[PDB]
């Protein structure tokens, strides 16, 4: 659940590799890549 490559979008999480700026956080992905999805912490 919340915290995946797909569901990541389900939470409107942003797509950012390496890390994610801003007071945001999630620890998700984007797609097949180990992208770093960020969402409202």
């Amino acid at each position: 659940g919340i915290g995946d490559p797909v569901t990541c979008l389900k939470s409107g999480a942003i797509c950012h590799p390496v890390f994610c700026p801003r007071r945001y956080k999630q620890i998700g992905t984007c797609g097949l890549p180990g992208t770093k999805c960020c969402k409202k912490p």
